[PDB]
């Protein structure tokens, strides 16, 4: 619409309707040039890894949009507004918008660097909306829109990998060419704009329960369904075998016939978070639960959605089982505990078993008394991983404000219940990706031809504004609880600092990571 | 097919901003105390990344060289097989669950 | 509430309106880093504002006979005019001027 023209406005707010909420989200986003206009050939045979870290894949000069954080949408306060409210979520609908896009030239001579604009370049946007390219959202990678709005964002590098043996490739590893699809091109004057309509997912549960599972039952009145309670004599003068039968009484309830079982388990090691209670080896990898894949291991981390400790031991957590997410000031490599924070699934004990215990015990023999003079003591053993059974029930992994959104489900045949196991939204047409690069301007040309392919072009990036709007429909609390609710609150103290906002020297920082169970609703 | 595995579906090129325990001992190695030490996701290490989904079920079967002379000298076709157990009467699986018949190179 | 400082106390005032530059950031690195942006193209902006106001007025009614006191500027020769520039170009206001200088009955 021209260059004196804005092709948008900041459009960052939150609106509250009776069951939807609607959050819009503006940044200011700079994109590079990556690989100089190349695309390159990546894998692990130079890095000489081991054998589960092995990979093959490309490098795109390609950057993305990812919007894949509930942090990117949501203030803290409308987070806390949104949990401590409604019994559960889910998304709608968004629009996408790209507007205010500036080229800058770059040159560096003597040490001193020009910048200027470059009012006839452009930038290569598209869609992804046949999900073509290898989907790298869902990752919980870093590039993210920032939590806080007036932070400037560099727009994350596109790259994949494909099917490798070892470090090297097979004849079904694909090569995806970007300039292959159809590419909007947007001068300084023009804009991007893309809608898309979630899929009816259900509803995120920003609730606890109110009962455990295997607590369901009246306490006042007995069953009508009786139980083997005793083999032996119970006067203990001799000890002669028997077959006595109980009742189902309040005051057995461990022995009381159910209905339900807890949801599946697959067991971590527990460690815990007083480094002088825990073993003196390394044993994050030789002692973790991880799984088999074409001859190459994976730590499952977080896998099944457990609870992380039982009562009265918030001093342990699962290995690798829980969502853990730095602070600022938190290194790349070997940081701290003080530098990490842990999330805690303390509100699915209800119905989930503990990350860190087994499932339960199984007969594993045939008991028999002496004859064949051989007698046979009854035996159990210990049930550590345990898939989904008949009657079991389960809570999903909760979402957080620095969590991820959603996830793609991986096309295949067959998938058990395809919610992610980072938690969030599982989606068979998830949000598109939204790739962005710099369209080459190639320097001065030889006077001669050369057939060569250019490899010297004019150095330049391009900034611009960036606008995500979500509608999400809400799904109101409906509770006949007397008693008040646990809520997410503000410490009301005298703080050197505000949580949630910046310091003197301008860093916004996130004190804790924020889940949505506070609301409770019975089993 | 699938161009792509189960446990490569990551952007080789960004961090991740998921943190996991990488060290419970001291990396110095000087003295041998215990810590917790943790690290961000990263494509150097890709077998220790968070990931959403898990690979399919399995219900593990022998291994049977197509070179005899790597075989076990036994016939083990029966009592060295995955079979169940229906009425007090046992049933080989053949072929069961979905899943790749072996390794690379191999 | 009239406020202390003498005006108009409003319940709702005339909303502050707020005007910043959009950030635009310099050369970012060849490869991509989560750190949040630090250099930026230093600039600055300028511009025109225009402000129109309609005030009512409420005129005086006075029977009053003999002549009123008024503002006034004082005629003499003097070295500069009241509320103008100096020879330096600096323009200066000499005096506060108040409100209250016709009367009305009590």
């Amino acid at each position: 619409d021209g260059v004196g023209n804005a092709s948008g406005n900041w459009h960052c707010d939150s609106t509250w309707l009776g069951d939807r909420v609607i959050t819009t989200s503006t940044r200011t986003w700079a994109l590079p040039t990556y690989n100089n206009h190349l695309y390159k050939q990546i894998s692990s045979a130079s890095t000489g890894a081991s054998n589960d870290n092995h990979y093959f894949g490309y490098s795109t000069p390609w950057g993305y949009f990812d919007f894949n954080r509930f942090h990117c949408h949501f203030s803290p306060r409308d987070w806390q507004r949104l949990i401590n409210n409604n019994w559960g979520f889910r998304p709608k609908r968004l629009n996408f918008k790209l507007f205010n896009i500036q080229v800058k030239e770059v040159t560096t001579n003597d040490g001193v660097t020009t910048i200027a604009n470059n009012l006839t370049s452009t930038v290569q946007v598209f869609s992804d909306s046949e999900y073509q390219l290898p989907y790298v959202l869902g990752s919980a990678h870093q590039g993210c829109l920032p939590p806080f709005p007036a932070d400037v964002f560099m727009i994350p590098q596109y790259g994949y990998l494909t099917l490798n043996n070892g470090s090297q490739a097979v004849g079904r590893s694909s090569f995806y060419c970007l300039e292959y699809f159809p590419s909007q091109m947007l001068r300084t004057g023009n804009n991007f704009t893309f809608s898309y309509t979630f899929e009816e997912v259900p509803f995120h549960s920003s609730y606890a329960h109110s009962q455990s599972l295997d607590r369901l039952m009246n306490p006042l009145i007995d069953q009508y369904l009786y139980y083997l309670n005793r083999t032996q004599n119970q006067s203990g003068s001799a000890q002669n075998k028997d077959l006595l039968f109980s009742r189902g009484s309040p005051a057995g309830m461990s022995v009381q016939p159910k209905n339900w079982l807890p949801g599946p388990c697959y067991r971590q090691q527990r460690v815990s978070k007083t480094k002088t209670d825990n073993n003196n080896s390394n044993f994050t990898w030789t002692g973790a639960s991880k799984y088999n894949l074409n001859g190459r291991e994976s730590i499952i981390n977080p896998g099944t959605a457990m609870a992380s400790h039982k009562d009265d031991e918030d001093k342990f957590f699962p290995m690798s089982g829980v969502m853990i997410f730095g602070k600022e000031s938190a290194g790349a490599s070997n940081t701290a505990l003080d530098n990490v924070m842990i999330t805690d699934e303390e509100e699915i004990k209800a119905t989930n078993p503990v990350a860190t215990e087994r499932f339960g015990t199984v007969a594993v023999n045939f008991q028999s008394s002496s004859t064949v003079p051989f007698k046979t003591d009854p035996a159990t053993g210990d049930v550590h991983a345990m898939g989904a059974l008949p009657g079991m029930v389960w809570q999903d992994r909760d979402v957080y404000l620095q969590g991820p959104i959603w996830a793609k489900i991986p096309h295949t045949d067959g998938h058990f219940h395809p919610s992610p196991l980072m938690g969030g939204f599982g989606l068979k047409n998830p949000p598109p990706q939204i790739l962005i690069k710099n369209t080459p301007v190639p320097a001065n040309p030889p006077a001669e031809f050369s057939a060569t392919k250019f490899a010297s072009f004019i150095t330049q990036y391009s900034t611009g504004q960036v606008s995500v709007e979500i509608e999400w429909e809400l799904q109101k609390e409906n509770s006949k609880r007397w008693n008040p609710e646990v809520q997410y609150t503000s410490n009301y103290a005298k703080s050197a600092n505000v949580d949630f906002t910046v310091d003197n020297n301008g860093l916004y920082t996130e004190p804790r990571p924020i889940g949505t169970r506070y609301l409770t609703r019975p089993l």
